């Protein structure tokens, strides 16, 4: 079943809403399959985000990212990717439709609460970067036979 | 004043969701005219979902709406039908808006927590099939004359 | 920083919404400055309503906003005016966005909970005209850190 990767920022782990942010996940119906608090080290920072390496935020977003613990995920659910964006929200919190994550409870593109991995192909890669094999777990639930067909 | 048929479906009943959806039909200025906790006889689902008898989901459909109980609700409001199928949001809980309740709280077609009339004339046809008029209460409420003008 | 005049009506008073309206601004990363709970004097209605003077709906405006307490509010933050449009939600609460404001607990354009200053000129003017500058405040956040770069 569909896996992605998800971070809730150190924004908001310092605004103290990582209960709030996976609670919405949670009950949107994506299973929580790996999980972990975090200090960022400064190369999975720079590894992760790269494709930005060039770009004149670039050296915030890594100082950002690396000054307070994340929270790591991986979910898993039928079509997780895009679930996760469409509950996750817009990149700019001011766009992101109210009852989003970033609609309700960010302000500016930087500090925007959480990350999705955008695409399928970048899933399997920042599940790989971020987590190994045996600290993603795999089982069902109750209410498995309850949100699919 | 306008009238519509919810019903709570046996995907949310079996998640333990009942009250965290009445809560949003509540809040929105919608009254609870009728509600009763049902398990749904076959001939019901059938008549009730007529419309789809063709088609290839017909069987799940049916299956699914009565594998476990449903809360059969009647709920008034000034344009009440528009005014439910708004908060209840998209059949597809991944179009669904963020903040709806099959937006927030679904994942597929077939399991989206919810179903509200589509209009005016299913609305009349739904309440009459699901309710006799002795289950139907009417009372003014304190927020009444808040809501309206 | 950017400021923006909001006020909880009296529908959203009266429904006693008030702890849940400054909870969906709170936590949208935007400050309260200044905030008072109020009885409309006539004298006031008329000069914040002015532009519909000559309307079919204006009597009733006044009426509704004097009849009983609203709590009025500055609120601060980046892009502050369009970022409370924006959680508020359009004027007609079946046309807002679920998730926000309007469109969660709001039914009619008349009694739609909350007013937010259309602009930065309306803004600058409702400010003043609702407040003085010594009922406005002014603080540093520990979250301010993490809103913003």
């Amino acid at each position: 079943m569909e896996r992605t990767f998800l971070m809730i920022k150190p924004d908001a782990v310092q605004r103290n809403l990582i209960g709030e942010v996976i609670s919405r996940i949670e009950r949107k119906g994506l299973k929580l399959v790996g999980g972990k608090l975090m200090q960022v080290p400064m190369e999975l920072a720079e590894t992760h985000y790269g494709e930005h390496q060039g770009k004149p935020f670039y050296n915030d977003l890594i100082s950002f990212i690396t000054s307070a613990p994340v929270f790591a995920m991986v979910v898993e659910g039928e079509d997780a990717v895009n679930v996760s964006r469409h509950i996750i929200g817009s990149t700019n919190p001011s766009e992101a439709s109210p009852g989003s994550i970033r609609g309700d409870l960010g302000l500016t593109v930087g500090r925007n609460i959480i990350h999705g991995s955008d695409s399928l192909e970048s899933a399997e890669r920042e599940i790989n970067l971020w987590f190994n094999e045996n600290e993603i777990t795999s089982y069902a639930s109750p209410r498995d036979a309850w949100l699919y067909e």
